[PDB]
C-alpha cells in the first residue's frame, strides 16, 4: 500500500466532471485508458517547442524531435526489458502489430500441413490476421479448448501444440475473461515443437510488469491507448534474430537503404519497419506514459487492481441474479450478464446514473459463442479506480435489476 | 490579400523561440508543418474532456469519442470534395495509404505483362510498394521521363501509359522540385487506357485546394503532419466502387462484422479498411486542423505561397554559385545547391543562424540520380513564413560561400 488514489485520480482530468447529473465513475479501462497530466503536457511540450521531422542530421528542432523518438524507444525496451532497441518496432497499435506477424513471418513460414495454434478467447486482433494467414498458405488453424473457468490447462497446449504447429498466438491477459495465461509454460511448450510464440499482451502491459526475456515470447504486442498513453500508438516487440530474416509488411521512405528503378536495400533493425514519417508525438506520449506508470510502480498498480477485483467478485456474488463469466484469480475486470436484462440496456441504464461499463461482445465473438450467450457487460478498472465507484457499480446494478422486474410485473398486469 | 501573417504566426508557438541565439526560422515545412493553438488545444480538449473507445451505443464519453471521429471524418470528405465518407479512411500517413493502395489492389490487379507507371521524381513512398507489387505479380515497372525543367509533358505520358497499363501513380506535387503534375489531364490518359490512378497528394493537400472530384483521381494520399494535424495520421481516399471490390489491407477488431472460427465477414465502407481501435486523437485534431485551414482560406494560402515562391526565386537567382532545380512555375519550396560547398555543411551553417533548412536526397534518390547530384539542400514555405524570412536565407547563403571560399583561400596558403 503505496499508491495515494486520490493523488494519482487528481493527476487525470476527464475523472473530474459529470455525466447526466451524476459524478463520472469510468469502468471502461480495457476499452480505453485515460491520460494524466504528463502525457498530455508531453504532447503539448513536443508541439509547442520542438516539433520537426526526425532521422535528422541537421537543424536543432530536428535533433530534438529525433532525440525525443529514439528515446522513446529505449525507454519502451527498458520498460518489456528487450535486450535491444532493434527489437522495438513503433506501430499504430496491438492490431497493426499482430498484423505485421502475420504478414512478414506468418505468410513466409507457412507451408501445406503446418499448423497455426490459437484460443477460443482471442480477441479479434489476435484471430482474423491467423486466419488469413491459414487462408493464405494452405496451413490450419488450431484451437486451444478453455476449462470450465476460462482458463488453459498446459496439458491442452501439449496435446493441441504438435511437430506441425510453426506459430502458436495467444493472448497474456484476456479483455473479456480477465484470464492471465501460463504465457512462460506455454512459450516453453511451442519451442519444444519448434513453434515461435506470439503474445497478444494488449491487456496486461497496462496492468502488470512485462519482461520478455523471462517469458521467452518470440513477439509481443501491445498498445499505447490502453496504457495511459496516446491513441494511435503501440508496440511490436520481436526476437532480433528473428526480425532481422523477416521482410518489412510496409514499404517507402526512412526505412530504406538505397533505392534503385526495380530493386531497393532496406535499413537496419528497427528502422526497416517503420516505414514513412513516424508516430513522433504519439510515441513521446508513450514513453512519457511509460515514465509514469514506472514512477507509481506497475507491481503497485497490480496489487491495487488485485484488491479492486477481489472486492469486486465479492460484491458481484452478493447480487442475486447475476453471471461472472471467467476465474477466480483474474486481472481488473469483470464481465458478467443480469439475469433477463440484456446487457445493452444495463449499460445504458448505467450511463444514467454517470456509470461508463461496455455492453456487446468485446471483440471475441468466438468466446461468446463458448459461453453460450450473445453479449455481456463488462466493468474494467485501472490505476484511478476505486472501491467506492464498485460500490456504485453494484448499486446501480440491484437498481437496475429492481427496475426492469417491476416494470415487468406493472405491464404484466395490463 | 486577406491573410495577415503576423495574426497567423501569432498562433504558432513554436516559432517564437530562438535557436543558437538567433530567431527561429523555419524553412522545413515540406518535411513537416508545425501546429496552431486549435490543433494542439483541440488534443488537450479531447484528452482532458472525452476521451473513450468509438463506435459506441452506450456511454456518454464514448459517444461523444465516435461523434468527433466520424465528424472529422466527414470534415475531410467535405475538405477533398469526395462524393461520401466511406471513401475516407483514416491511416497512419501517405506512406501506409500508398502501400494499402499497393497491397489490396496492385497485387490483386496485377499479372505478367500488365504495367505499373510511375515518375522519376516520386518520393520513395510512390516508389518501393509498386516495386514490390511488380515484383509479387510479375508485372512491368515502368518510368514516365521529365522535361529538363523536371516537368512532365503530356505526350511522354501518353507514350509511356499503354493498353497493358493497369495503375498509374504520380505525385500531385513534388516536395524536391516544386513541380505542380497536371493530374486531371493524367487521370483523363490513364483512364483512356483502362489503368487507375493514384495520387500521392502529400506536398499538395497542405498548400492547395483539392478536388477529387475534378481531378477525378482513382486513389488520394494525404499526411496530417504535413498540414499542420497531428503525427501519425493520414488519410487514403479511393473511389467507393474501387474500395468496394477492394479485400483489407489489415485484419481484427473494429473491421470485421461476424468472426467465425476460420471465416470472418468484413464490415462495409470505410470501416473495412480500419483494423483496431483507430487514431482517435489524431483524427480529431486532423478535423481541427481543416477547419484552421478552412478559415483561412486554402486559395489565400496558395497565394502566399506563390509570391514566397517568386520572390525565393528572385533572391537566389541573385546569388552567384548557386544552383536551383525545378521549374518557374512551383509549389512554396526551393531545392537547390552551392557551388563547392556541401549541402549537409550549408544546413549546418544555416542552423547555426537559427534557420532550419533540409540536406539530403529528401527521399527521392532516383530524382537525385536524375539531377545529377548526389545531396541538395531545401527550403520549404507554409502560411507562417515571411519574405523577411527569405532575406535571411540568401543573406545566410551569401555568407556561407564567402566564409567557405576564403578559409579555402585561407589554408591554400598553407
Ligand atoms: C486483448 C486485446 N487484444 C487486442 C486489442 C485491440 O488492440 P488495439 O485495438 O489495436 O489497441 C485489445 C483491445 N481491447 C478492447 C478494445 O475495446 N474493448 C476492448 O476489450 C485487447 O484488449
Ligand atoms: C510527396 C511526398 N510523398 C510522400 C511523403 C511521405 O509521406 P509520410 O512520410 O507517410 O507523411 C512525403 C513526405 N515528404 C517529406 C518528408 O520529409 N521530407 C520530405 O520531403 C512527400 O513529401
Amino acid at each position: 500500500g503505496h499508491m495515494n488514489i486520490t493523488d494519482i485520480r487528481e493527476q487525470f482530468p476527464i475523472l473530474h466532471q459529470q455525466v447526466n447529473g451524476h459524478d463520472l465513475v469510468y469502468l471502461d479501462s480495457a476499452a480505453t485508458s485515460q491520460k494524466p497530466r504528463a502525457v498530455i503536457e508531453t504532447l503539448d511540450k513536443y508541439y509547442n517547442q520542438y516539433n520537426s521531422n526526425v532521422h535528422r542530421g541537421v537543424h536543432t528542432l530536428g535533433t530534438r524531435a529525433t532525440d525525443g523518438y529514439e528515446g522513446a524507444r529505449e525507454k519502451v525496451r527498458k520498460f518489456i526489458n528487450a535486450k535491444s532497441m532493434a527489437e522495438i518496432i513503433f506501430t499504430k497499435g496491438t492490431t497493426t502489430s499482430l498484423n505485421m506477424v502475420a504478414l512478414s513471418y506468418a505468410r513466409a513460414n507457412l507451408k501445406p500441413g503446418d499448423e497455426v495454434v490459437i484460443t477460443y478467447m482471442e480477441h479479434h486482433a489476435n484471430i482474423i490476421p491467423w486466419q488469413q494467414a491459414v487462408k493464405a498458405t494452405g496451413a490450419t488453424l488450431k484451437y486451444i479448448p478453455l476449462q470450465e473457468d476460462g482458463t488453459i490447462s498446459l496439458e491442452d497446449v501439449r496435446e493441441t501444440v504438435t511437430s506441425n504447429t510453426k506459430i502458436v498466438a495467444v493472448s497474456h491477459v484476456s479483455n473479456v475473461l480477465g484470464t492471465v495465461n501460463p504465457i512462460k509454460e506455454m512459450a516453453k511448450i511451442a519451442h519444444d515443437n519448434g513453434a515461435v510464440i506470439v503474445v497478444d499482451g494488449a491487456q496486461s502491459t497496462p496492468h502488470m510488469k512485462i519482461d520478455v526475456q523471462d517469458l521467452d515470447c518470440d513477439f509481443f504486442a501491445l498498445s499505447s491507448h490502453k496504457m495511459c498513453g496516446p491513441t494511435g500508438v503501440g508496440v511490436l516487440y520481436g526476437k532480433k534474430a528473428l526480425l532481422e530474416n523477416m521482410e518489412p509488411a510496409e514499404f517507402g521512405g526512412e526505412m530504406i537503404d538505397f533505392v534503385g528503378l526495380y530493386e531497393s536495400t532496406w535499413k537496419e533493425l528497427p528502422w526497416k519497419f517503420e516505414a514513412g514519417t513516424p508516430i513522433i508525438a504519439g510515441a513521446i506520449g508513450l514513453g512519457a506514459a511509460i515514465d509514469f506508470l514506472e514512477e507509481i510502480g506497475l507491481d503497485e498498480i497490480s496489487r491495487h487492481e488485485h484488491k479492486l477485483a477481489a472486492y469486486a467478485l465479492e460484491r458481484f456474488r452478493q447480487l442475486d441474479g447475476v453471471t461472472v463469466y471467467g476465474p477466480e484469480e483474474r486481472a481488473g475486470l469483470v464481465t458478467f450478464n443480469l439475469d433477463d436484462v440484456h446487457p445493452h440496456d444495463v449499460a445504458t441504464v448505467l450511463d444514467a446514473e454517470g456509470i461508463a461499463v461496455r455492453a456487446g461482445h468485446h471483440c471475441a465473438q468466438p468466446l461468446m459463442k463458448w459461453l453460450d450467450v450473445t453479449a455481456t457487460a463488462r466493468a474494467s478498472f485501472y490505476l484511478y479506480n476505486t472501491e467506492e465507484e464498485i460500490d456504485k457499480l453494484v448499486e446501480a446494478l440491484q437498481k437496475t435489476k429492481e427496475y426492469f422486474t417491476n416494470v415487468f410485473v406493472d405491464l404484466e398486469h395490463h
